[PDB]
């Protein structure tokens, strides 16, 4: 229809030695992971919000407790998957995702085409309507210190 | 029509003793609250930028001076609205708004309806057309360390 | 058509002395700069970003390296109009873009319109279809204590 909607995501997460670094779905070699519930996909949970928010559905915390019993070890793509779900439950399409990482290092041009492809297949979308973007935060703050990484998102949805 | 435009906004306050916490325009029982000129409504600041920006029309500084002191103590809902009204007379009807608050306390999730309850009522929409997220920042930065509280917001609109 | 996309756009910059002040294509004076490759244009980075997102075209990176003599010269209103030639070769029609800058210092409420100015003639844009905000960020930090400045972009197109 033309009953189109946006929404808008965020997330950060903190950098810890001991655990994958996963963003996107893509593990990527690096002595930190993100720290969180489970794999800490910052990327994943910012989309997520974003498409919660255009489908006015609230965000993650309204969602996804760490104590329901179907989603207790589950990874962000079942979550992203799970929101996808929701959002056509409440009518909408989605229509296209555009997101930025910011990480002073490591460098994640290698991985960005697997990311979107994960996302693509996550959301039944093609490549050509899915965006990820990386950028340093040029030395500044806690981003350019190394300490977090973050992401952000925009979705368009349309209500059919 | 199909004369669609999209706007986006930012705003932070510091959280200081002895203020009033209002966001949303729900007043919270905290023992600080926001700094500013105005009541200092981080999340309705954020909104009323995303309207203007949509409809090109500037931002929240152009339109109601922070020096001015007709504003000091300004009810965020009445500048909001007063927003809204100039939106409409350029021409827009709003379709939806998305919005983020990012702060490590108080606890806003029981707050958050009233929240998007107000922004509807200011905006002359349906509660299912207006969102707010809640997050933390993950412990990072000043709005880790409770300095202060952000808001993000995005909004679309159509040129009737 | 109806086949609507959004992108959203991101860039930081640190601010120091010795270098010129460029913002949406405008020298501003000031006793700091910001550093970058070249003038370092943040505003124009981020709306750069926010177009080749919603094109789902990749980011700045993907298509202008640093080492690239054919833009190794090149300021980032050539990069802007770059940007928007192969936006509308890869099918889009760009409908319309906001913007906000944070810096803590200089004022740049003077400067809007040139730099709205400078965006519409680079996107071949009316006018009404461009806008800039600009914040402060109440002294919180590293933007707040003057150290960079920040700019972030969304942009509504569709494909034809
Ligand atoms: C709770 O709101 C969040 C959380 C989050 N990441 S998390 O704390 O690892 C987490 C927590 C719970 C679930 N179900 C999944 C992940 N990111 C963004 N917003
Ligand atoms: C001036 O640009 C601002 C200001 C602001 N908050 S404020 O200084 O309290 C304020 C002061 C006066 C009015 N009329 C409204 C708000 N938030 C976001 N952008
Ligand atoms: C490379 O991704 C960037 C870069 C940037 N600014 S920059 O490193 O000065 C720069 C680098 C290369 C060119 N061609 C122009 C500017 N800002 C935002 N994203
Ligand atoms: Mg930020
Ligand atoms: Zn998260
Ligand atoms: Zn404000
Ligand atoms: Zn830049």
């Amino acid at each position: 229809s033309m009953d189109f909607r946006i929404g808008q995501g965020y997330d950060v997460h903190q950098l810890v030695p001991g655990r994958p670094l996963i963003i996107g779905g893509v593990t990527i070699p690096y002595e930190r992971g993100l720290l969180g519930h489970s794999d800490a996909d910052v990327l994943l949970h910012a989309i997520t919000d974003a498409l919660f928010g255009a489908a006015a559905l609230g965000d993650i915390g309204r969602h996804f407790s760490d104590t329901d019993p179907r989603f207790k070890g589950a990874d962000s793509r079942a979550l992203l998957r799970e929101c996808a779900s929701r959002v056509a439950q409440a009518g909408f399409a989605i229509r296209n995702v555009d997101s930025t990482i910011i990480a002073q290092a490591p460098k994640l041009a290698p991985h960005i085409d697997a990311m979107r492809a994960n996302i693509a297949a996550d959301l039944d979308l093609p490549l050509d309507r899915v965006n990820v973007k990386a950028k340093t935060n040029e030395k500044l703050g806690y981003l350019g210190r190394g300490e977090g990484i973050e992401a952000q998102a925009a979705a368009l949805v349309v209500r059919e």
